[PDB]
DNA sequence: CGTCCAGTCTAC
DNA sequence: TAGACCTGGACGG
């Protein structure tokens, strides 16, 4: 998942949790490799935000609850399959690697983060990643910024496909909105990135930065994802113009990443 | 049955 | 850089 993905599971955890009262010990899977969450509380309300491709969980223990416990923050990363449900307690899906179990009364529900492929990763401490820019949703002018003050990096070097994946000026865009933002400005993939921003120093490449994924979100549904129906699925296939679209062409950038786009493939193309 | 395809993370 | 980390669906024989 990419930005909007994790924007709408945040969403999603704070609207399915409004109302919920979470209870006992934070359960791991016994095959997941990321470490155990040391929380029990009688009595805690869970929250989330976004910032880029990652998520923050905030654990709230209401007053009195027991043990004494102090607000606890995990920030979690997606990798390729990474997504929060909320279950039935024993109806669990099969990959729900962590999970939160509402405290009674009521229909005992979990709260799961579910990862097929295990490339998903939480970490103690509620800090976004060292490194990573500010969010093209949420810190649109900061995020605008780092780019335009940071042209002179060798990151900059690179084709303008692979650059719009370097986290640390692009948080939140991946393989989607990386053809979809250059094909709303017909961009070849493999201009130099040096060579489309310096000018920047008719929405240009840094505003759909915000503005395509932003759209994404505005669907509703829960992005590249269904956790939401079919009908949410099927919606974002059909916003989609080029990432995967019949009549594109398709090349692999230098780390075997596909990327899709029509027309001129641009002068660094391999 | 088999191949191929779908975001970091780190050891060369 | 390239291979590693994972599972599963879509396809081909």
């Amino acid at each position: 998942p990419e930005g909007p993905e994790l924007h709408l599971a945040s969403q999603f955890v704070n609207e399915a949790c409004r109302a919920l009262v979470f209870g006992g010990c934070v359960e791991k899977s016994s095959v997941s490799r990321n470490p155990e969450v040391p929380f029990e509380s009688s009595a805690y309300r869970i929250s989330a935000s976004a910032r880029g491709k990652e998520l923050r969980l905030i654990l709230s223990p209401l007053p009195g609850a027991q043990p004494q416990q102090e607000p606890l923050a995990l920030v979690f990363r997606f990798g390729m399959s990474g997504s929060f449900q909320l279950v039935p307690r024993e109806e669990l899906p099969r990959h729900a690697h962590l999970r939160f179990y509402t405290a009674p009364p009521g229909p005992r529900l979990a709260l799961c983060f579910v990862d097929i492929r295990r490339f998903g990763r939480w970490d103690l401490g509620g800090k976004w990643q060292p490194g990573r820019g500010p969010c093209v949703l949420q810190e649109y002018q900061q995020f605008r910024e780092n780019v335009l003050r940071n042209l002179a990096d060798k990151a900059f070097d690179r084709p303008i496909c692979e650059a719009l994946l370097d986290q640390r000026f692009f948080n939140g865009i991946g393989n989607y909105l990386r053809a979809e933002i250059l094909y709303r400005l017909k961009i070849p993939p493999f201009e130099k990135a040096r060579s489309v921003l310096e000018a920047l120093q008719n929405p240009d490449l840094l505003e759909l930065c915000h503005s395509v994924p932003k759209e994404v979100v505005q669907l509703g549904g829960r992005g590249y994802g269904s956790e939401s129906g079919e009908e949410d699925f099927a919606a974002f296939r059909a916003w989609l113009r080029c990432y995967g679209m019949p009549g594109m062409s398709s090349l692999q950038d230098r780390h075997g990443r596909t990327i899709w786009f029509q027309g001129d493939p641009g002068p660094l193309a391999p």
